[PDB]
């Protein structure tokens, strides 16, 4: 929550203007990330970003339950 608007902030002084980059790395996590996103792409962050959103992806299910799920690939729980 707050923490998020902090985030937010993080970014939007770096969309002013390496180091923001790095504390929004830090930051990191959901769907506010969408729109934080295109705030990254703005100074040509595409990259970086990707690795964003994969480390994001692996953060919140470690490890490998969606695999599991697939492979049951039930409507299920």
């Amino acid at each position: 929550d707050a923490i998020c608007s902090k985030a937010n902030e993080l970014l939007q002084r770096s969309r002013q203007v390496r180091e923001s980059l790095k504390e929004y790395q830090k930051i990191s996590n959901q769907v506010d990330l969408s729109n934080v996103c295109a705030q990254y792409r703005q100074v040509r962050f595409y990259e970086g970003v990707v690795e964003l959103s994969l480390t994001a992806a692996e953060k919140k299910d470690p490890q490998g339950l969606g695999l599991h799920f697939y492979k049951h690939g039930e409507p299920e729980e």
